[PDB]
Formats: C-alpha cells, structure tokens, sequence
C-alpha cells in the first residue's frame, strides 16, 4: 500500500487530470467486499508495473463528488487515464490475469 497514491475529490485534478503518463484509478469503499478482494492484486501491479504507470485509489465514502463526473455506477470500477483523459474502464471484480490483460492492452 506504499506504492498507491491516496486521492481525494480536491487532490484529483492535480494528481490525475494533470499527470503525465498513465494512471490506474481504483474507485472503492471500506463497505465494498469485491473492492477489498482486488486491493492485494492492485498492490502487485503497482509493483510489477512500477516503471510503466501509477496506481491510485479514491474512497467514495469520504469523496462523493468525483465519480459522478465519470458516470460510474457502483464499485469497484477501474479507470485508466492517459495524460488526464480516460482511455478505458473496467467494472466489476477481476483476477490478476484479467487485470494485466486489461493493462497490457493500453500501455
Ligand atoms: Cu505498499
């Protein structure tokens, strides 16, 4: 969890929208079982992809406003930004194999 950027509604424009290169933003909440299931998987990808992209999470309990500006309907939802614009999204829980499948396709 040391390799994962903590986002807030206020920090978002700077950390994501203005970042150069690729960011994988994880929308999640403590009440979200399937969001917690993929947290470890996300830590390994921060690891293995450390030279390719940044991983970020935004808690929707404590930050209610950013997700609607993206039409996100419930969590987990992963958004891949490239230079502050969404390139692709993946809704629902997934496995390690499915997550790197998703990444290896847009990097
Ligand atoms: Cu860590």
């Amino acid at each position: 969890s040391d390799k994962i950027i903590h986002l807030t509604d206020d920090s978002f424009d700077t950390d994501v929208l203005k970042a150069d290169g690729a960011i994988l933003v994880d929308f999640w909440a403590e009440w979200c079982g399937p969001c917690k299931m993929i947290a470890p998987i996300l830590d390994e990808i921060a690891d293995e992809y450390q030279g390719k992209l940044t991983v970020a999470k935004l808690n929707i309990d404590q930050n209610p406003g950013t997700a609607p500006k993206y039409g996100i309907r419930g969590i987990p939802t992963l958004l891949l930004f490239k230079n502050g614009e969404v390139a692709a999204t993946k809704v629902g829980a997934l496995s390690k194999g499915q997550l790197k499948c998703f990444l290896d396709c847009n990097l």
